């Protein structure tokens, strides 16, 4: 009945009564018409209500989907002030109300449409479109992460299959941030979480099989694949069926040497013997000098560790290996050569003779079914630090241990990418911090990383110089601290004229330059003398420049003045 009333009109804590007398009856669930009339006439005040009214507002959210489903697509028919409104609602359904997900699972499955909607909301993210303008991607993922933890703590069993689907579409959503939350945060935290993941993926279509476990799994495990982690990660790979899963490409792809053997190693030899014909072949064929690297070494790989004597022989009597062999002594690369020679070797007795002491090095890698060291798999908290905002708030830290991870981190992170978004403003921080730190657990290459973290800002925002140089000057810093950032000028000066392609400098070189020469001229032994030489670097640096006159001009001032003060050119 309550239905009925709220069409014509409602105090808001009228509503808040109407809602009340909703919940004290039986559940069912909201139908479409319900629903538009909800959206319609309460949503508006939602913000209005006291939390209780609030709660079993979201919860007939929780329970409906076809509910949620109108509020999205009402939202995008719709100043901003009422859409921010509906935006309120959606946020705070998904992030109190982490059933969702699972609650549709059992309620709205029981077609394609239903299902593919119900991606299309969360995956495809027609939701998060609707959000985006209120909350960002990595912010939604957290949701989502919450949104599979509680079905994967549910007593939901044997899932479906496009259960699959819809976690391929959650990576596809941010593979990167994806991982981190759904893989390093959740399916590879404990027994009981990998155990579901299993199931979901065994338990999936085979094209998405592939998707999951060679798009999504296996580039994370090679982020933190280690030495130590190697054990426990292949104690994961052998849980699932590689020899269906895993194509050459895949193999080609992978990175890390030792992993890479680890999934040869995996392999039936009926898979073996495939993958060496398949390397053979494109082995005969050679033409790029790059991938011909990384077929040779997958052939010695599975010639050392999947094959017997006798099939290593077949290869070795291979027209098409014998042929490779011939083409590869044609090459002009005297790598490509040895690599023949050494593979041939490898393979047989009867080859041709042909001493060197090359070879391709196979890394040689030598624990109880099933009992997984997850802890090892996680991921040193610094190195997952992904953007420049969340470095600075590190720097900006009782701070708790060791700066070297964190110099290197930053280093990392403002080398890879950096860019041009709100970037400037982290970057310039993040120096200015970098800068003042002093060595408090005194590190050994202290320093070194500072210096290296200075130089990578300075060459990746060249214009950062401007507040560097004049934290140079005007704070108050250690001789040290001076001494390192005067270093990472001249350093950074030197990789932006790329000469030691790419004059990267001359658009700078008079902001690395003037500032340092009227430094000296109107202020002014091992400081004064450093000093000097990172500003004959930059003077060097700044060779074609076109003020480089006037460079010089100020420059013979400095060397002469330098030469009466007695101080000394560092060769540098």
């Amino acid at each position: 009945m309550v239905l009925e009333t709220l069409k014509q009109g409602l105090d808001s804590s009228q509503i808040h009564e109407a809602l009340i007398q909703l919940d004290s009856y039986p559940r069912e669930p909201v139908d479409l018409d319900a629903s538009m009339v909800l959206i319609k006439f309460v949503i508006p005040v939602y913000p209005s209500l006291p939390e209780r009214s609030k709660v079993i507002l979201r919860r007939l959210a929780s329970k409906s989907f076809t509910f949620l489903c109108q509020i999205v697509t009402f939202s995008r028919t719709i100043g901003l002030q009422e859409i921010r409104i509906y935006q309120e609602i959606l946020e705070d359904i998904i992030s109190f109300e982490p059933g969702c997900l699972t609650f549709y699972l059992k309620a709205s499955t029981t077609s394609k449409a239903d299902r593919d909607s119900i991606k299309a909301l969360f995956f495809g993210s027609k939701l998060f479109n609707v959000l985006a303008n209120r909350i960002d991607m990595a912010k939604y993922l957290g949701y989502l992460r919450l949104q599979w933890k509680f079905l994967l703590e549910s007593n939901e069993t044997d899932p479906p299959g496009f259960l699959g689907e819809w976690l391929v579409s959650s990576f596809l959503l941010n593979p990167v941030l994806a991982a981190d939350m759904l893989l390093g945060e959740l399916f590879l935290l404990k027994e009981s979480y990998f155990f579901s993941f299993q199931k979901i993926i065994s338990a999936s279509s085979l094209i998405d099989q592939k998707r999951l476990i060679a798009k999504f799994l296996l580039p994370y495990i090679q982020v933190i694949v280690t030495l130590e982690n190697l054990n426990d990660v292949r104690k994961i790979l052998r849980r699932f069926d590689l020899d269906k899963i895993i194509s050459l490409s895949v193999l080609f792809e992978i990175q890390s040497l030792p992993l890479k053997e680890v999934i040869v190693r995996l392999m039936s030899n009926h898979s073996s013997t495939k993958f060496v014909s398949a390397l053979v072949s494109k082995f005969a064929d050679f033409t790029d000098e790059e991938v011909d690297t990384k077929t040779c070494e997958l052939l010695v790989l599975f010639a050392v560790h999947n094959l017997n004597h006798s099939q290593r022989e077949e290869i070795a009597h291979d027209e098409r290996f014998l042929n490779g062999v011939t083409k590869h002594l044609g090459s002009n690369e005297r790598e490509a050569r040895e690599r023949a020679m050494f593979i041939a070797k490898l393979l047989s007795g009867g080859h041709l003779k042909y001493e060197s002491d090359f070879k391709i090095n196979i890394p040689n890698v030598k624990s109880d079914d099933k009992i997984i060291d997850f802890q090892s798999l996680k991921r040193e908290i610094v190195k997952r630090i992904v953007f420049l905002k969340d470095l600075m708030k590190e720097y900006e830290k009782s701070r708790k241990a060791p700066l070297i991870p964190l110099l290197k981190q930053t280093v990392k992170l403002i080398r890879q990418k950096a860019f041009q978004l709100e970037v400037g403003y982290y970057a310039q921080g993040i120096l200015s911090s970098i800068v003042c730190l002093n060595n408090e657990f005194d590190e050994p290459l202290f320093e070194q990383w500072r210096i290296n973290a200075l130089t990578s800002i300075l060459v990746v925002l060249p214009e950062k110089v401007n507040g560097a140089i004049n934290i140079l000057f005007n704070s108050e810093l250690s001789l040290q601290q001076r001494m390192s950032l005067l270093s990472a000028l001249g350093l950074s000066a030197r990789e932006l004229r790329g000469l030691d392609t790419q004059n990267r400098f001359r658009k700078y070189a008079g902001l690395f330059f003037y500032p340092l020469a009227h430094g000296w001229l109107n202020g002014i032994q091992l400081f004064k003398s450093h000093y000097l030489t990172t500003l004959r670097i930059i003077y060097s640096c700044a060779n074609p420049v076109h003020d480089f006159e006037s460079m010089t001009e100020l420059m013979n001032h400095i060397i002469s003045s330098a030469i009466e003060e007695g101080i000394s050119l560092n060769k540098g």
